[PDB]
């Protein structure tokens, strides 16, 4: 078997890839939203009740379908990386990064040594199929996609610095955590907010960098993907599920 | 404590109750569910992958809110009946209910002994919340409500008989089974099926019974309320789902 | 590997066995119940949310344990009690049994064929500890213990007849659903219930069958000794735990 | 989406197809038998402790490989099988099949009325994706695949009159409990059994039906593949763990 | 929805509330303890086998109960403090806090920017009930409330400098791990413990601060409660389950 | 009860024990190991899909068997190491221990105050068994075995140092980390890695410690055994299912 290809990685340079955040953290969901055709999935260990063994069962049965898998950690914990890793996730989008010497240590955590600090035990792991994947510990480094988020008053403090590390694939911004940051907690569509948002992407993709981002608003995701945004998440399966269940209702009250 | 009012119950004979179907087999998502303010929320343990304990999961999570939960076991089966009753479903949906003798014996199934057949395991099961409702064995059989589907050409052809048993509170239709039982699988929207279905709602309305239907097409579940449908399921969480993050992605394809 | 020794049925001619009901349904609760030091623990898969696979967790748990595991299926379901043999369980307590036909044909469901029905899957089955108990199948039948349970009319009207069959190795009365179905629900204490209760477990004993019974009565379970019983159950660890948490808050409501 | 092939269904008249049985019950184990390359992969929920949510678990991981699933459930339980059907199993093995009547009874519990009694439920199941296989209630029953096991006396009392039915795909002899059955326990090696054994390969295949069987003996398995047999299994995961961890231990003592 | 008031917070300065330890891990066991009427359920992520996804099911089955949940994380860890609000828990129990910096910081680990360091995911959050509480992001800050073991040498000598830091809502002291820094190891019981413990919670209330301590010693549990201690928790379900079940066996032996 | 005796430990200076890597995260394959009668079985919590709570599970499935069970924690995380030991695991390998200062920390991490940080639970932990073991908090320090792992360049540099340290019992090379250290990823068979291997077996055992290692290669496993190493794994479970299930379908292709 040769190694899993990141699609995804791949895509970074070629396309803009449509995202939906999996939140409901059930094997049983992940398929669901397999089934509907997004580019990637992203499976959010940070906000939603995952943990390794519920994010294994998520990418189990998103791997028969074509959507690519991305996988959020609560923090940059490089244990935590290596665990996700093992288990075959090929993309990983790190919170909270606020410094160069942070997003290094994340491109560290996902390669191999002598060059990254990544544990081996592929013999053990999904990652290589159980050493099915003869040449893994070879090919293992090319396919892994490290994202960062920026998403602080300090990320934004250390962009530039962020957006010279070789090795960060992508910069993604959280605008829940960089409204709340910037004092407009709940109100990232203010102006103030988004022209900051709007200078960010231009400046990541001026540094040849992918840009991300997540709004379940349609006109702003829309407006992000006209700015060339490469990664976009345009919605989020538990706001999704509690919004149909509720405007279904209010048709019979 | 006082046994748990059974609401629903009590509700078939004083209004119209709006219903969801929850098939997300999942005590996370069941919560979400519970959240949007239907009247009753049907966990679904013969088309959905629950068991007991999966259901007991869905019950704990449904409990801290008003929605009226409704469990509907695989088939007629007395033991598993006798399960349900005792991680405390006080409502339950027998599917494929075909004569007086299954309904009588479904009646039975569902109230302790002298009377009916109910296994008595009270100082263990949450239905009593292990003896700390005292009078448990006797306050039980008046909380528990007994629906029955008639969904195939024998059901209708036993309806009288059926609407003739006493314990029977609800006689719900299945057009899915039934559609197909008539030779018209994947078409209950025709006039041939839609004809019978109302006749059905009318007999078991004029024998003093509540009348219970699944549509997913609001125009239909309009319909049979404005006809007195005591109890209504107008969508499915797995289909809300999956519909909602379909519509998503047509906006960005 | 030699097939593990059934000790409780060796010592229903030996001893009288003291039992702690297990419904907590939970691999930790049942080890917590295993540390105690009963003779026999009661896996109750009829009236607490069990299934074959947290019966295998109370299972492995209790294991290296002395105290010797029973397991209650939903009901006498052939195919399920075929289920709960390979995962080891080694006693079986079978409810609600009505006559010897249907005592019978449980002492097949627990013997192999040609003599009995049990289905042939040893390789597979923890019971054989997966061949590595290397004659399963020419030992097994002999490891294995049938209670059935008389606590119903029908079940006393037919106790001499069940009293007769071979392989029936204890009778074990249910006071909750017998007092219910002489009309006494809730209420197994009075003089009528008892008188019956006494006499049934004379005549098990008189026809050279072990007599089991539940009471977490400290008197009638004392009494019940007194007249010989094999094996009775003193208590339930659900009600064990409710108890003592309401004791304790009363010392400070 | 269109319906997924039974490619299983589609080489029973093709090729022989060789089979591995998955008994480890387990998301993580099934998915470490998909990545070797087997035909098809027997989830066992029989004689291994598997349930329906397990078994759904099973078919998410192995769908992302080309190894075909067989699910065989406990006994030829309509209800259960409806449940399997839904969960998306394509194939059916149904142990101890013993007459005319009960394999046209099986046949019916996998197709949908009005010609089947396979409950409709398709909105709710992975075998529609959840209606994301538009026309899933029109092209599901040609996706079916249903086995049976000849592994009785009866079973062989019955041979010429189940070969007759239309609708068994596939006859499979089971030779653990064909051999107890004939007094043989333990010992299906012996001539006797043996030329039953081929005798019924025979017949099966000169009436037009595929012919299936499990031996973990290479000589038996190569014998049974060299007379025509259509389906072999020619191990067990949890015999192959076992064995692989025995062998190695002995290197060491 | 308005957001779930935190009446353990408020009872802080009304009353002295009445706490059960929860260590059996299980969303059954939960449901079971918040029947009782405890004021507080502690359930227990540092000394009982519990993760994110444990603690969720028991905060699920506890909802439905006026008892009010506090958790106990392994540690001051503030991506695990992120994970744990964001399933709801509004109450916080941290072990081991030993400095007024590391009280600051679990403070901030509490709160949303750009006052604190709580990260932002209200969406997908039972804490928020997936934005069915439509102002959480401005309401949340005010029903959290969080609670520091001083239970080391090292807290005892920062106590003055944790009670003057704003947003200490209580200090609990660990008689079991103060006892083992004081080198009296199991005997929290000596004078030379307990008179240190008497000046603690002088000082803890003489600051404006809840003080709290867990004793199973009913004689201890009062004192405590005579010196006016806000929260008192008087026993544990893995003790009472254990010593209910030696005490009943004793009657028998 | 008396606390569990660590044989494993114990055998460290009396024999040469021979072990099986357990990475297949499950309970019920755990106790598929545990039959094989290696003398341990290494529970891998860094690089198979285990937490707390599936580490349980394979404890108390093992715990029925004379297989001593070591735990590999993901890191060496102190509040981890304290869940780890009060579900009681007694053995713990830590790997990338890098220093004296690290592993000194290690050793405080597994012992209770006032000497070591290990927090105080015994209450609530199967360790104690629940206070079963009455006197745990005086014996348990001395039934617990401290194993680091030299697997990087840092560590061979610390290695005299980590050698010194009072508490550590087993110095275990891990040739997969330290080959791949050593700019040899995937090759640790090779001359340069093989050396510096041997040597460091030599140094470990010269100071007094316990060497150990891991090698699925016969050959090498052998070549340890004979320079002495006294706690040699042999094999990996994922390894043996995959390779096994291999060869089989080899004999077919
Ligand atoms: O610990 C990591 C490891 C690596 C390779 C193996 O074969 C086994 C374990
Ligand atoms: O088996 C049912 C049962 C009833 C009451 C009890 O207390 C225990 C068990
Ligand atoms: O189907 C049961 C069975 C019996 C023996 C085996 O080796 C495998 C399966
Ligand atoms: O009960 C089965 C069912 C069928 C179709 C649906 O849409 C929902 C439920
Ligand atoms: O990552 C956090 C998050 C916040 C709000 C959302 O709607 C979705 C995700
Ligand atoms: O927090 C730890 C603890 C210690 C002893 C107990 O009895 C209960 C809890
Ligand atoms: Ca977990
Ligand atoms: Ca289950
Ligand atoms: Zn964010
Ligand atoms: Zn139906
Ligand atoms: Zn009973
Ligand atoms: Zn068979
Ligand atoms: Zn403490
Ligand atoms: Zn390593």
């Amino acid at each position: 078997m040769v190694n899993t290809v990141n699609y995804f990685k791949q895509k970074l340079k070629t396309e803009q890839q449509i995202g939906m955040w999996v939140g409901l953290a059930d094997g049983y969901c992940a398929e669901i939203a397999a089934n509907v055709g997004y580019d990637w999935l992203l499976i959010d260990g940070e906000h939603a009740p995952n943990d390794v063994r519920s994010i294994l069962a998520q990418l189990q049965s998103i791997a028969a379908y074509p959507s690519q898998a991305v996988v959020r950690p609560v923090s940059g914990d490089v244990p935590l990386i290596k665990q996700l890793l093992d288990i075959g996730a090929q993309t990983l989008l790190i919170p909270m990064v606020e410094s160069a010497e942070q997003a290094e240590l994340m491109v560290k955590a996902t390669r191999y040594p002598p060059e990254g600090i990544r544990g081996v035990g592929a013999a053990l792991a999904r990652a290589s199929r159980w050493n099915n994947i003869s040449d893994y510990l070879q090919t293992a480094d090319e396919q892994i996609c490290l994202l960062v988020q920026v998403e602080s008053k300090k990320g934004l403090d250390n962009l530039d610095e962020i957006l010279n590390v070789d090795g960060v694939d992508g910069i993604f911004i959280g605008p829940a955590d960089l409204s709340a940051a910037l004092g407009y907690r709940g109100n990232p569509g203010h102006e103030f907010v988004q022209n900051i948002i709007v200078q960010t992407i231009q400046k990541i993709r001026a540094a040849g960098k992918a840009a991300g981002i997540l709004s379940a608003d349609e006109k702003l995701a829309k407006q992000y993907l006209e700015l060339g945004t490469e990664f976009v998440a345009v919605g989020v399966d538990t706001s999704l599920l509690m919004k149909s269940m509720k405007q279904l209702l209010s048709k019979f009250k």
